[PDB]
Parts: structure tokens; sequence; C-alpha cells
């Protein structure tokens, strides 16, 4: 089904939806290292009680690619220069009860470009959700340590400042990485990124970095003043 | 083995195979979206018996493309620029009885193309192969609805006219998709189709969409006048 | 870990690391196809006792090859135009004893090139490594026999004069193939070998050929005078 067409406002209308779907997807006509400033916010509201926020104020990238890792990538076409498909549910849609529906809004759009929704909806119902989490490290602290236990995907912002990134598995060991060998590390798994319209293909964006935790409890960055280090990690749960 | 060379002449002579084969490779020097109106026809004969048709004058597009979806995808070359490899059998080959023989013939060629013909045997031997099957609908109808059970996929003719495609679950469940919701779904499972020579790829043909059916019994499709739509479907059975 | 970065110099000092290491990360501004005779030897030296060799120069272009074949492939950079990852293990690292260090040499370098290597270590230790074995078809022999028998991958020196390439299977049957039918089979199962910095894919080198090795216990190859063909091995084994 078609959801909304956005142009012209920077801003999109608080968009319901009452149909199960399984699946989103965002076309739009520039590229995927285009994206700027596009923050999208999906959350299901019940009757008389409170709601469910799956995702907050999530920037476009990190919501595209937290989302299309792995086989699957971001594709083109002749009308629109970025087509991606984001799965909300593990292996069916959402199971909706007597009062609740699903919203979706953008904020920080640009005037002079079009963004469209698509819902895509499938036969089977399931409880497990995604639910996506954001995370910064600030740019006047050097060592930083966070928590990612319970998450399988993490995508961080790239900067020069960063000097090292050490896990914490379920066993105990401690393993430090250099940004280069974690980019070498995301690409052995993923080798395409994303495939322009013109048939070049892009194995990964130039400000943000990939990484799967399995058995990964806790990340430890090591870094130099100057930027702030972005983190989005998302889990899959039952409400 | 090296079956036929065929250029010149706009038909190919009834070419017999008594080598027990698995797999079939076709080369050309055209693009594959060059491809035009060049049909194949392959079909193993008995001795006092009757024939058994795996293809009856199927369009060598929907042949490539219902054998290379996938992991696999046609390759390319310095001197062919189109290769792709097609599967007869399920893991082994074709077990030929004491008087069985394949035969291979093509139609609607062009003069001045080279078609290379080249089969691939292998040790395993299995009595299940692939039939392929066509369904047509008239430019005047405007709903028409046809049953797919039992088969595995299906590629269809892509046309402007064409509103909705609605499916039927094992399960009774009825979806409804738009001819770009179905693209996108078709491209997440396989985002590469074809390499070219030079070095870029592409995703999908512009007139031939191929859909996956898993667990769906019955089609229905909704359009307006103007063209016919084809589809093409194979199955996999025991003779 | 960083190992070291040779630049200048036409030979690199034997380099010895003591870390427990996965895998090795070969980085280099050359293009791979530009690779023409450098060579790499690895081995793990114990103390009172005899040393283990993996790699006994071995050529960089079939190291790279024999252990970026499947999902993964080589990829490239705005500083590095050639980046790949090789694995020195199964699934952990190596279990180095009291008295054992591995060290790694390089051989036959460019002098105005660059090449850094860097190691990668995981939290699983394994005593399962891969060997690299080396085999050699002189120029005069028109038929070859050699012995396969408990490796899993190949890779060959392509050349016109190869004719005829016929497996032996472990239960009997003897196929022969072409050097097309070879390639269009290999390139079946991995169809991007690398891809290029400005957006190009490269689905395999113009000299080298990859052959995955499953039941197969022996090949002969049946050719005509001219050149030297080389197959280098790699198999898993316990020490």
């Amino acid at each position: 089904m078609k959801i909304a067409t956005i142009t012209g406002v920077t801003k999109s209308p608080e968009l319901q939806v009452t149909k199960a779907i399984g699946a989103l997807i965002l076309s739009s006509d520039v590229a995927l290292s285009a994206l700027t400033t596009e923050k999208i916010s999906i959350y299901i509201e019940r009757g008389n009680g409170s709601n469910v926020i799956l995702a907050n104020k999530v920037l476009l990238k990190d919501f595209i690619l937290a989302s299309t890792y792995g086989t699957e990538n971001t594709q083109s076409d002749a009308d629109n220069a970025m087509i991606a498909l984001c799965e909300l549910a593990d292996e069916g849609s959402i199971y909706l009860a007597d009062k609740e529906s699903i919203k979706i809004t953008l904020e920080d759009l640009i005037s002079d470009k079009r963004y469209d929704l698509h819902g895509i909806e499938e036969p089977q119902q399931t409880n497990n959700l995604f639910f996506f989490e954001q995370k910064s490290v600030a740019s006047e602290e050097f060592n930083k340590k966070i928590d990612v236990q319970g998450f399988d995907l993490a995508i961080m912002t790239v900067d020069d400042s960063v000097s090292d990134l050490s896990y914490q598995y379920s066993n105990g060991q401690v393993v430090k990485y250099l940004p280069f060998e974690l980019q070498t590390l995301s690409r052995d798994i993923d080798p395409i990124q994303a495939v322009l319209s013109d048939g070049k293909v892009v194995q990964g964006l130039t400000d943000r970095l990939t990484l799967p935790l399995v058995a990964v409890v806790g990340i430890e960055i090591n870094k130099s003043q100057g930027s702030i280090i972005n983190f989005v990690v998302r889990c899959l749960k039952t409400v």
C-alpha cells in the first residue's frame, strides 16, 4: 500500500496506519550519501494506555543501514535514486489489538526533494519487534565505556579522532581493534552496501560504520578531542 | 562438451545429445537486454513411446532468468558478452534409458549473431526434472485469475498498464501488491541480476520481473487494456 | 594490531609475532591484477624442536585468491587500492605453546610501492591450521596426472595451451571439462572476485582460475607445449 508522498514542506504530517504492516519502503530521488539531517519516528499507539516507541527521531541514514545489512542492499531505479526496505518485525507483521495504530512522522526534510513511503504486509503475524536506541560520546571525554548487551547490530559515526575500540565478550576476553581493522571486518561480511543508478556500487559510507555485535557485552572507545561519536543500536524483543 | 555453434542461419538444426548431461551453457556476443525474440525448445525422446517435453518454444530471456535466480547471475567475458548456466535437474544428471536422447532446437535467431551451446555433466544421477509452462493474459480482459500451485518461481512481463497483483496463500490470506512493491521485494532477495563486460552491473531488466512463489496457490492480476501479459513458470517433478 | 609497513626496500625483514593472531590483512596501493612476483612465507617456530611451515614462498595473488573465495572478496579504499583478509585458522586463533612464535617474510617486492601488514585476533582458540602446497606441470609434458585428495580448493594458472582437464571423484566416475566450462562453473559459485576503487567490479583474473575441489581425488590435465602450469592447493589439518 501507499502511505504518503512528501515534497515542498520541510516537515511531514503525522501519518496514521491502521492496517497491520510488516515492513516499510523508503524511496527518494537523492543518493544515500546525500542524506544530511532527515529524521524519522515510528511508534505504535494503544487506546486507554501508554504508547510504545520503536524509533524516536532516528537519523535516516542510520535507520536505512541498520535494516539493510547482509545479503540485501539499498537499490536504485530510473525514477528514484534511493530505494530501501526496512523490517519492523522478525518474520511476520505487527499484531494490532482492539485500539492500536502505527504512527510515522518525518522531520528535517528538504524543500526541493521528494520522499515516498510504502507499507508491506504479510500473512504471518508475530509479536517480536525491533527497537532502536542511541548513545553518544562527547568531544571532551578521552575514554568512554558503553554497554551493548542484548544487541545484535550497531552503527558508529566515523571520524579520524578515534584511536582504539575494544570489545568485551561473554567469556571475559577483551580484544582491541583499530578503525581500519573494524572496517575490514565489517566489509568481510557485507561486501556491497549500495548500488548506484548508473551501475557503480559502493561498499560503504565515508562517515558510518556497521558493526555486527555477536556475544558482545561492552565496548570501550579511546579517542581524542574534536568530534562527537554517535552509536545507533537495534534490538529484538517481545512487547 | 561442445554441442553447437550457430551463426549466419536464422534457425538451428535439431541437435541430438546422447550423453547424460546435467546443465546447459548459453553463450552469445549480444547483451542480455538485447535479446528480442530468440526461442529455445528442449525435449527428451524415448524409443517405442511418447516424448517428454521440458521446454516448448520458451523465450531465451525467460529461460535465462528462470535458472539464474539467487546467488548466481549471468556473467560476461572478453569474447562473449553474455554467458548463462541453466540447470535441467535438481542435483544430478538425467538418467537416460535404453533408447532416450535429448534434443535441443533454437528458433527466431539473428543472421549476424553467434550462439554457442555447451553441456555440463556430473557423476550424480537423478530423476527430478524441471518443466517450463507459459500463461497469457490478453489485452482486452481487465481482471484475470491464474493458478500457480506447485510452482516455485515465475517471470512476468512488465508493463505500465498493470495496476494490482494479489496473492493467495495456503492459509487463505490474500495480500495485494503494487508493481513497485513487487519489484522491491524481488530485488530484496537477488540484488544483482547481471554483470556487464566493462564492469557495470544491472539489477534487473526493464520488461521482466521475477517473482519467487512460496506457498502461493493463486494470483489475481488487475490491469487496464493495452498490452498482453506473459507469465513463465517453472516446476520440479519426477518423470 | 599493526605488524609492519614496507616501502623502498625490495625485501622485507623477518617479522616476528608473539601474540596469538587468527587472520592477516594485506594492504597495498597497487591493484590486484597488477601483482607480478610478490611472494610471502609464514611459519610457526617452536623452541627446542622443529619448525612448522604453513606457507613457503607462495605467490601473493595465489595466497589472496585462496582465502577470499565465497561471499567475501578483496576490497579497496581511497588510500589503499587493494585490501585482502586471509584466514590462518578454521574458526579461532593459533594456540601458541611455551616457546612458539609466528614469523612472516616477504620477497620480490617493488621499490616504489608500499605494503602494510595487519593482524587479527579473536577470543576463540583452535588447533586446525591451513597449509599451502604447490604443484607444477612442465612445458614439455603433454599429459600430467596429479593427486588432490584431502584438499578443498585449488588455483591454476590460466593459459591458452590447456586442452582438457578431467576430475576423478570418490565414487570412481571421471568427468572431463574444458577451460571455458571450468571458468563458468567457477564463476557460478563466486560471481564477484574483486571490487575496484572507482566502483567497477571484476569477476576474476585473466591468468588465474579457482577450482573448488569437493570429493575429488585426482586431476588429469591434457595440454600442448609452450607454458608451465602452476597449481596452488590449500588444506586444513591439525598440528
